[PDB]
């Protein structure tokens, strides 16, 4: 059911980095990774938590639909794309933290915890501030647990409405062409060591789906582009994409 392919470590050592890539072949129900131990090591989810947060906000009515505008609060932050109006799509696209902090505040501690247990999401611990626990609180999730969660989302099997899950899968849309479709979400954890970058999602093919989850040490923001690059080099190597 699982197999270790240490040849993939070259794609990390190539960039003087360390990390894990996990792949799941849905048709064959088989998983692959370069590091079985780190595949099961749990980190802060950071902005990958915007997936479950979106689901809960939509299913509870905090977010009515993907067109609803959440206006900038006027406070200039260091990321330009954050200093503007957003909807669910663009807030996901640009990982707009302050938007999702407002979602969390309206969701509330009680309902947030209840839902993460229903999702079987990571360690299901929201200890900390309700509006930042996924950045510096107690919540933890591993690469293999991300994929477990994503597979439930793909099959509309999470304990929320089908509508909520379809909308979030739309918001996750990252890349599409004649060969494949990628729905995914990035993450960047900096407040607690080790600093890491995330990329979790799946690749849709004509007749199969490849789920993926990766994280890697990220001492500086300069290497954030390696999250997608390393993943795509593994996919290319495995002939999942040209
Ligand atoms: C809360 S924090 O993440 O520790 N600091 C803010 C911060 C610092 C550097 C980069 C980002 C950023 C913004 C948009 C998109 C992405 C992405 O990886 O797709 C990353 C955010
Ligand atoms: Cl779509």
């Amino acid at each position: 059911e699982w197999q270790e392919n240490k040849s993939w470590n070259a794609h990390f050592t190539e960039h003087k980095s360390q990390g894990v890539v996990v792949l799941w072949n849905e048709n064959k129900q088989q998983g692959f990774t370069n590091n079985l131990k780190r595949a099961n090591q749990a980190f802060l989810p950071a902005s990958t938590f915007k997936i479950p947060n979106s689901l809960i906000a939509l299913d509870l009515g905090v977010v009515k639909d993907e067109h609803q505008v959440f206006k900038w609060d006027g406070q200039t932050r260091d990321i330009a794309t954050w200093n503007r109006d957003h909807n669910l799509i663009t807030a996901m696209k640009y990982s707009v933290v302050p938007v999702y902090q407002e979602f969390a505040r309206q969701i509330g501690e009680a309902r947030m915890s209840k839902m993460l247990h229903a999702f079987d999401y990571g360690n299901e611990d929201i200890s900390g501030n309700v509006d930042s626990f996924w950045l510096d609180g107690g919540i933890r999730i591993s690469a293999t647990e991300q994929i477990s969660f994503l597979r439930k989302l793909y099959h509309n099997k999470l304990h929320v409405s089908e509508r909520s899950q379809r909308i979030v899968k739309q918001a996750m849309l990252t890349e599409a062409n004649g060969d494949y479709i990628i729905r995914a979400k990035t993450g960047y954890s900096t407040r607690i060591e080790p600093k890491i970058g995330w990329w979790v999602g799946w690749v849709e093919l004509d007749d199969n789906v490849w789920f993926f989850a990766m994280n890697m040490d990220m001492p500086t923001s300069d290497g954030l582009g390696l999250r997608q690059a390393i993943t795509k080099e593994v996919l290319k190597q495995e002939k999942i994409i040209p």
